[PDB]
């Protein structure tokens, strides 16, 4: 219970997913997989629900047969009691969705080899840091966070599971240069998630009609979601998820962090995340 992280390669991860990299050795990618990849709490359930109602072709029922976790297994998943996510792959029919936040340092090379198509989906980093603060309470397999206050210190210098936010999304950029990738903003799909949608289907080569679109919109907003037991992870163990602690389906708005950073927080925070952003031309919208 709160075991610390343990650092693979300059990365911090959960106890149990650093464990899960051994038998993650083993993985073979296809070509026709699809990646979805971002940094924790940037929307990956919210892109992960988009997709497999696209795969099932928008099949609202064909999307119920089993809880998120279940239908795009999570690569580098491990926790005592549940089943890893190398395990969950085994069952997987093709065409996959699959799962991830490793770096690219820790990313199995069979996908890049394979040229594997990547959805890859950033968040303003005052919102992460918010919403991974309020996850870190209640996903029991994090360390204690602390006082937010602490937590931030941490969030900045990449403290955390999974490491530097900034890192991240700069890596993941610059692949996009060479390698088959979708860049989506959460505050895009937020601001209009029917022009982003549009703009997967396009990238993965499916085409849908426009009603069927519409009706994906609303099946895949923040109140329906929060709803729908097989994406709002309610039905996992107590001991792993404690969603009475805080919901995993917390407040979904772009902007929140108004109501936790101070000011003394925030004036810190920009003039760090103007060095370490300096040379690279990501644009981020921390509201609307
Ligand atoms: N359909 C939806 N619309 C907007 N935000 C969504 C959403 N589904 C989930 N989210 C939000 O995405 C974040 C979790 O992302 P991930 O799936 O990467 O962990 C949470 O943010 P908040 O904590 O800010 O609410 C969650 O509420
Ligand atoms: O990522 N998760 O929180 C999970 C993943 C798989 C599972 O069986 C249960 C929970
Ligand atoms: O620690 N956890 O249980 C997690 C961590 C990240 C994630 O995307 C889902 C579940």
């Amino acid at each position: 219970s709160r075991p610390p992280l343990e650092y693979v390669k300059g990365v911090p991860l959960i106890k149990y997913f650093a464990e899960a990299l051994g038998p993650l050795q083993s993985f073979q990618a296809r070509p026709d997989d699809l990646l979805i990849s971002t940094y924790p709490k940037s929307g990956t359930t919210w892109v992960s629900q988009i997709l497999d109602m696209i795969y099932q072709g928008g099949d609202l029922e064909k999307c119920h047969r089993a809880p998120i976790f279940m239908r795009v297994p999570f690569l580098e998943f491990k926790a005592p009691g549940i089943p890893s996510g190398m395990e969950t792959l085994k069952d997987t029919p093709a065409p996959r969705l699959l799962k991830t936040h490793l770096p690219l340092a820790l990313l199995p090379q069979t996908l890049l080899d394979q040229k594997v198509k990547v959805v890859y989906v950033a968040r303003n980093a005052k919102d992460v840091a918010v919403s991974y603060y309020h996850f870190y309470h209640m996903a029991k397999v994090h360390p204690e966070p602390g006082t937010w206050d602490s937590f931030l210190e941490k969030f900045m210098v990449g403290e955390v599971s999974y490491g530097s936010w900034y890192q991240h999304v700069q890596e993941w950029w610059e692949l996009s240069r060479t390698h088959p990738v979708l860049y989506l903003f959460y505050e895009d799909m937020k601001e209009n998630p029917k022009r982003e949608i549009q703009k997967i289907l396009e990238f993965v080569g499916h085409s849908l009609p426009e009603e069927t679109v519409d009706f994906m919109v609303q099946h895949t907003s923040f109140k329906e979601m929060k709803k729908n037991p097989m994406t709002n992870y309610t039905t996992v163990p107590q001991e792993f998820m404690d969603h009475s602690i805080s919901p995993f389906m917390r407040k979904g708005m772009a902007g929140d962090w108004k109501t936790t950073f101070t000011v003394a927080q925030n004036e810190r925070f920009d003039a760090d995340y103007a060095e370490k952003m300096a040379g690279c031309s990501l644009s981020f919208r921390s509201e609307l």
